[PDB]
């Protein structure tokens, strides 16, 4: 049909108008598929009826034990509620609010509280690789400031001579060079590589090789270790206001009964991070959501695996969506263990459009020509639809998925899955331009 694109190339797609009982479209639509970022459509979902539209994550500064005399005679616990919008100057801020009260002084240790959260911070499938990227940072139960720093790299004068960093005294990591500066002719130039190597206690190391240039080269890491980051931003604001201790700081794991919240910051409600979050495909919203679903679901310190039961519970047992043999292993898509067929998608979808006037859903995903990733996607402005598709991208090396809604020329809604993989911007925007033009003009 309009299937010429790439031989190469695997198409999924299913169109059905809201509410009807058979698709006007149906290739494939049984076939599962790899969702990169559409996964964040389920992740949305399935956090409003969970979580609710008006939930807000939460950090907060807590005494257990008696102020005497500004003294706390006890232990200072920061409990971390993997708010993925936390900040520098919220700490500052929970902090000040502290010496406020009364507490000058902890006779106790100070404790780094992430037992909201349990296991790994990484979700099983994503590839180690990307781990340093921002993009792919830890969505750690303790964030500040994305869990994300940036450094300057800058080559040697003399050639040989060992590249240098430069960091910003106020990001706690500890960074190392072992980069050669190459002269410009360099042989090596070609097949050494520049490469980060973390270690334990936000160390980096870079390695390898830098060509000789006349500015430094900008780079940005994702923390690995956010407990420790989050721990040496805090120790830094006690110390510059005043606040001392005897003890040291220490992780604290296992749930425990709160202490006298003394200071607190809640994040923006929910929706409003899921808008975010659908219009920017914010990976860390996504599953810092994610993990808190189990969490909230089982009254369990969240993992990816509670995380993952839950969603299919809810999806189940609320949206009345079987998803079978669907794989869902994280929020944002990152996982290549996440797995489902466009038939599958569809009900989410069908779901979400009958129930729009409850969820205020739709008006949360990229509307084309106006925002998000469909701001501009010459396949859409080419069929003449930029106002009348609100849909996720899910976009990889390869992968050109799309999953949402448009309104036809009749005015009616139809819900489309479009998962197409293996590509290798001509063939894709003359296959889009066809397909949606006809969705538009003939239903
Ligand atoms: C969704 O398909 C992916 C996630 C990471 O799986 C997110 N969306 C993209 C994009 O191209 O829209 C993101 C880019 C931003 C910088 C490199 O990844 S990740």
């Amino acid at each position: 049909y309009i299937t010429q694109l790439p031989a190469g190339a695997n198409l999924a797609l299913m169109v059905q108008k809201v509410g009807a009982s058979a698709p006007a479209i149906d290739y494939h639509s049984q076939q599962m598929a790899l969702p990169a970022s559409t996964q964040k459509v389920i992740t949305a979902l399935a956090a409003l009826i969970q979580l609710g539209p008006d939930f807000r994550f939460t950090t907060t500064l807590e005494t257990k034990g008696n102020v005497e005399n500004g003294v706390l005679k006890g232990d200072l616990v920061a409990r971390f509620g993997a708010d993925p919008t936390l900040k520098r100057q919220d700490i500052r801020n929970m902090v000040a609010t502290l010496k406020k009260s009364g507490v000058n002084q902890i006779d106790g240790n100070v404790l780094i509280d992430t037992s909201i959260f349990a296991s790994h911070d990484k979700a099983p499938g994503w590839p180690w690789n990307d781990m340093t990227q921002c993009f792919s940072a830890p969505p750690a139960a303790a964030i500040v400031d994305r869990n994300c720093f940036s450094v300057s790299l800058y080559s040697a004068p003399k050639p040989g001579d060992m590249a240098f960093i430069r960091v910003a005294s106020y990001y706690p990591v500890t960074m190392f060079s072992q980069v050669r500066t190459l002269p410009r002719g360099s042989a090596e130039a070609q097949y050494c590589e520049l490469d980060v190597v973390p270690g334990d206690l936000n160390r980096f190391t870079l390695t390898g090789c830098l060509p000789q240039r006349s500015e430094p080269l900008p780079l940005a890491f994702a923390v690995q270790d956010g407990a420790s980051y989050a721990g040496a931003i805090l120790k830094y604001e006690l110390k510059q206001a005043g606040i001392t201790w005897s003890g040291t700081l220490l992780r604290q794991t296992q749930v425990n009964e709160p202490g006298t919240v003394v200071a607190s910051k809640q994040s923006a409600p929910l929706h409003d991070l899921l808008k975010i979050m659908l219009k920017k495909s914010d990976n860390m919203i996504a599953d810092t959501v994610f993990r808190m679903i189990g969490h909230a679901r089982f009254n369990v310190p969240g993992t990816w695996r509670a995380g993952s039961d839950a969603v299919r519970q809810i999806l189940r047992q609320q949206a009345g969506v079987d998803i079978g043999n669907t794989i869902i292993a994280d929020g944002s898509g990152l996982s290549r263990h996440n797995l489902i067929a466009p038939a599958t998608m569809m009900q989410v979808l069908q779901y979400i459009a009958q129930h729009d006037n409850e969820l205020n859903f739709i008006s949360m995903l990229p509307l084309a020509g106006y925002d998000g990733s469909l701001q501009y996607r010459a396949g859409l402005h080419q069929a003449g639809v930029d106002g009348k598709v609100s849909a996720k991208t899910g976009s990889l090396q390869g992968v050109y998925n799309l999953a949402g809604f448009i309104t036809t020329a009749s005015g009616q809604r139809m819900a489309f899955v479009q998962y197409l993989s293996g590509y290798a911007r001509i063939p894709l925007v003359r296959f889009e331009s066809r397909l949606y033009k006809d969705i538009y003009q003939n239903n």
